[PDB]
DNA sequence: CTGGCCCTCGCTGTCAAAATTGCGGCTGGGTGTGCGCCCCCACCCCCTTTTATAGCCCCCCTTC
């Protein structure tokens, strides 16, 4: 978190990864958004079928 | 026997809904993963006594 790049490279993690990625099992595993429909909010379609 | 009319009823067309199968072609990577409850029946363990052994540990007592 407040590592510096110094303190990153002596740690063996490269100052300019973003971050914001998991690792499970060793995988850097990332969660991509999922849009879905805005809730608590009336909408009124246009069902023709 | 013949003919005019309205009736229950038999059958049909028509509309509608539920049910049904398919949705391009090749390819290359990587990465992961594999009941349930409540009851009845056999079998085994602990209840107890004895005694030696010693480290460990609970409990009560005592100190200040």
């Amino acid at each position: 978190n407040g590592l510096t790049d110094r303190d990153l490279c002596e740690l063996n993690e490269c100052p300019l990864d973003p971050g914001g990625y998991f690792i499970i099992n060793g995988s850097e595993k990332v969660l991509i958004a999922q849009e879905k429909m805005a809730t608590n909010t009336v909408y009124v379609f246009a069902k023709k079928d």
